[PDB]
């Protein structure tokens, strides 16, 4: 795959060959202003699908357009999906994972700044949980990360685990993440061999400041006796 660097001829979907796939269409259009428009509007995206009637749409966030599978129209829940096709669940999961990919190619401060000030992260913000927490962390809180699990040190699971012991989540909504793979590892053989790591990332998501800021009326407030905020 896309990590070892190993090929092979042309089954289930596999969200590495699928991210590749993605890369390979996209790269070179994508840029953060469009991600951004992406992640602020990806549920508005799912509401405007559901009332057209076609097969396919081709939404544009920003300057990007993009082509994906229109699920949400009720006569089209049925249709398949293929292994390349995109939907807005598995393209917030692909764009969460190339913010990293941004993040991770240099470590300029610049760089961090940028990318900081520009993507947000409206389910992470809205549970008090802010870029300063970390990249991988911060970022597992969007749709389709579960995909990644490796990549986003099973944070896109233990975030879900830590609302289950929080009673903030049906624990069925578990089964997503539960399916998935972890790097080469199935399920069956994760569940079994990762408890340790798995309990060190639940760690980490509980040690979030899980809650927010000064309110507007406190900073006009603090501002009186010459503290800027």
């Amino acid at each position: 795959g896309m990590s070892d660097l190993v090929f092979y001829d042309v089954n289930g979907f596999d969200p590495d060959a699928g991210y590749m796939d993605f890369c390979v269409k996209n790269a070179e259009s994508l840029n953060l202003a469009a991600v951004r428009i992406f992640f602020l509007n990806a549920a508005k995206a799912k509401a405007a699908l559901s009332r057209k009637p076609e097969r396919k749409a081709n939404p544009k966030f920003g300057e990007w357009q993009v082509e994906v599978i229109n699920n949400h129209f009720p006569g089209n829940r049925n249709n398949p999906i293929g292994n390349n096709d995109l939907t807005i669940h598995r393209l917030s999961g692909y764009l969460a994972r190339w913010v990293l990919d941004q993040y991770n190619e240099n470590d300029d401060e610049s760089q961090h700044e940028l990318i900081r000030t520009t993507i947000i992260n409206p389910i992470a913000e809205s549970n008090g949980v802010g870029w300063d927490s970390g990249p991988e962390i911060y970022l597992s809180f969007f749709p389709g990360t579960e995909m990644f699990l490796e990549t986003f040190k099973f944070y896109p699971l233990t975030i879900g685990i830590h609302r289950v012991k929080q009673g903030m989540m049906d624990p069925q909504y578990l089964k997503k993440a539960l399916r998935q793979r972890y790097g080469t590892l199935t399920a069956d053989k994760w569940m079994s061999q990762k408890v340790a790591a798995i309990a060190k990332s639940l760690k980490d998501v509980e040690q979030l400041k899980w809650g927010g800021g000064l309110s507007d009326t406190a900073k006009t407030f603090l501002q009186k006796f010459g503290i800027r905020l």
